[PDB]
């Protein structure tokens, strides 16, 4: 999975940045053909962690999920994956207003897709956000940031930790439990800022009000012009109880039939 340095090609514009480091666009020459690609650069537990992060990029082959194609060590750790070009869905939608309902209809029951087979392979996400979708082209979404995700024990449904507040379900914040019902209901925020057009969610509030709030029973209004469906599977997300919760499966057949 070890990529040659010299058939990498970096541009210097970046395309975004994290604790890790930055992303840059860059040129792999593969076979025959040159693929474009998009470079996580390493900035001292950074590179265990974007090695984990490779070890379930790895893993994992789906139409919507981004592709790794390695890692190379040069002057830093660098995690190469497939470039999809368009970038992340918030940013898209604050940028593009007029995308029709149905279309976002088609890009957020992708990403369902993507977790429904997540949730299939036993990984939790755990970093689910309208920022983590990418846009290979309009109708063509796929979930990355894989730099949180746990491969959950055979015999347990949840990881413990031993943090994006406003996408985490009560028991992450009050028990540190991780499943892929918190990823359900992280996927419900996802889909009140992709309705939103990319707008953040529970604006100006602290985390500990967004606690409050959800434990009286209270969630997000209904962003304008989202489609009353979308907002009722938004709010069936948002249960608070993680065994009444629906999972990926349902989350994605109710997504389909619409
Ligand atoms: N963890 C992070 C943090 N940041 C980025 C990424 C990231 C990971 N990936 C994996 C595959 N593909 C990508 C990708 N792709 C991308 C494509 C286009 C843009 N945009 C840059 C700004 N741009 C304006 C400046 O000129 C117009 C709009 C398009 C950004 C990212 N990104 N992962």
């Amino acid at each position: 999975v070890y990529l040659d340095r010299k058939l990498l090609t970096l541009e210097d514009k970046e395309l975004g940045s994290g604790n890790f480091g930055t992303v840059k666009k860059g040129y792999y020459q593969m076979k025959k053909v040159v693929k474009t690609v998009a470079v996580k650069i390493l900035k001292p537990a950074l590179k265990d962690e974007l090695l984990a992060e490779a070890n379930v990029m790895q893993q994992l082959d789906n139409p919507y999920i981004v592709r790794m194609i390695g890692i190379c060590e040069a002057e830093s750790w660098m995690l190469v994956m497939e470039m999809a070009e368009l970038g992340p869905l918030n940013k898209y939608l604050q940028q593009n207003r007029h995308v029709k309902d149905k279309n976002i209809i088609e890009l957020v029951h992708q990403v369902s897709m993507g977790m429904k087979y997540l949730e299939e392979s036993n990984f939790v996400h755990r970093d689910l956000a309208a920022r983590n979708v990418l846009l290979v082209t309009q109708h063509y979404a796929k979930i990355s940031d894989f730099g949180l995700s746990k491969a959950l024990r055979a015999d347990e449904n949840y990881y413990k930790a031993q943090w994006p507040v406003k996408w985490y379900a009560p028991e992450c914040i009050n028990y540190y439990k991780f499943s892929s019902k918190s990823d359900v209901w992280s996927f419900g925020v996802l889909m009140w800022e992709a309705f939103s057009y990319g707008q953040k969610p529970y604006r100006g509030m602290k985390g500990s009000e967004v606690t409050a709030m959800l434990e009286k029973g209270e969630r997000m209004g209904c962003p304008a012009g989202c489609p009353r469906e979308m907002y009722d599977l938004m709010n069936l997300c948002w249960t608070y109880d993680v065994e009444n919760r629906p999972g990926f499966a349902a989350v994605e057949l109710r997504l389909r039939n619409y």
